């Protein structure tokens, strides 16, 4: 909006492996990661200066 | 039209680059400067001369 500082996008990474069944055997578990990436707005500015006998 | 004596053309070059916005700060200001450049009007002449007996 030209007043905002930065853009930001997300990122999520997924884990998990399987793992062979077993009745007695522990349960694997899932996870996952979140990261985030940020930009920041530039902003820029120019002019003119006009006379009258110019 | 044969006896005027130069052609010319018009260029124009503007100027100015911006810089980073400031609430505060001297507004740039743009500019432009005009060339004219010019080509001469060359004329020759060629003739001939016949006598009777030729």
């Amino acid at each position: 909006s030209w007043e905002d500082q930065e853009i930001v996008q997300g990122i999520v990474e997924p884990a998990g492996t399987a793992v062979e069944y077993g009745d007695h055997t522990n349960i694997p578990l899932t996870s996952w990661n979140a990261n985030f990436e940020r930009r920041t707005i530039v902003r820029g500015e120019l002019g003119m200066m006009v006379g009258t006998l110019e």
